């Protein structure tokens, strides 16, 4: 048993007031008010981001974390957090974003953010049984939490063995990929795998709840894996009793319009 699996027990243990305190605090927060009631009326018309995961993946781009060029592929794509910050750098001359939608799930929002044209949506799509193709780069936001973290290890092995697919298409590929349970034991064994290969490391993000223990797996940064997981399992059980709040901070605009 592992510093994360304590993490996870403890987590479960929370009262519901416990449990709404200890998951912002500490965190980086976007101020979505605006971006929010822009996407319940309707309007199509806005570069306010369209999801939490646009700030998220704009995060490891500035620090130089991740590359995002080429032709990027979204790997559950959700609303397109991740699919409309790609087709706004510069260097993407593509997106092929695929999520599964359906109920319970989110779709894409539909938006002029630019880049916007660059990007081919393509909703009831199962990622984990479509064959690969060409990409320069593969982005994949996958992993949905459950109090049951033998069921969210299964679902972060399954993303891992994803990744693997689109190497072996792609063996140059730059990867950035979600890692929902990085403490778990057959997680830790095909993480080692996949660096061994590939090359990359594990970072925290400062947008991630304290609930979550995602971490983000990517070709362009190094680091001892369980160190990294480990560091992080401590840190996310020192704010267990932390009643400060989040840090908030303006949402992202990338603004409107084709690129061509
Ligand atoms: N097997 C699957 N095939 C396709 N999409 C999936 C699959 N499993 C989960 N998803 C979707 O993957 C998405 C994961 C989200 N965290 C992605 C958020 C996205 N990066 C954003 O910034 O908005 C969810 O919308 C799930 O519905």
């Amino acid at each position: 048993m592992t510093l994360g699996d304590l993490w996870k027990r403890r987590l479960n243990n929370c009262t519901k007031e416990e449990f709404f305190a200890y998951r912002r605090t500490g965190i980086l927060e976007t101020e979505r008010d605006k971006a929010r009631e822009l996407l319940r009326k309707g309007e199509t018309n806005m570069g306010l981001a369209v999801s939490r995961g646009t700030a998220k993946l704009a995060w490891l781009e500035e620090r130089g974390y991740v590359n995002l060029k080429g032709e990027v592929v979204d790997l559950g794509c959700g609303r397109g957090g991740w699919s409309y910050y790609a087709a706004s750098r510069p260097a993407v001359m593509g997106v092929k974003a695929y999520t599964i939608g359906g109920k319970g799930h989110e779709a894409p929002k539909m938006v002029t953010s630019l880049g916007w044209n660059l990007i081919k949506f393509r909703a009831g799509m199962d990622v984990f049984t479509m064959q690969p193709h060409r990409a320069d780069t593969v982005m994949c936001d996958i992993g949905e939490s459950s109090p049951d973290a033998a069921i969210e290890g299964e679902r972060t092995r399954k993303v891992i063995l994803l990744m693997e697919q689109w190497k072996n298409r792609n063996p140059s590929a730059s990867c950035v990929f979600k890692v929902l349970a990085p403490y778990r034991p057959e997680v830790i064994e095909a993480l080692h795998r996949f660096q061994l290969q590939w090359g990359g490391g594990l970072v925290r993000t400062p947008f991630s709840r304290n609930s979550t223990h995602e971490m983000y797996y990517s070709t362009a940064i190094s680091g001892n894996i369980v160190n990294s997981v480990n560091v992080q399992s401590r840190k996310l059980l020192a704010r267990f009793g932390d009643q400060r709040g989040p840090i908030r901070v303006p949402e992202m605009d990338l603004g409107v319009g084709t690129r061509h």
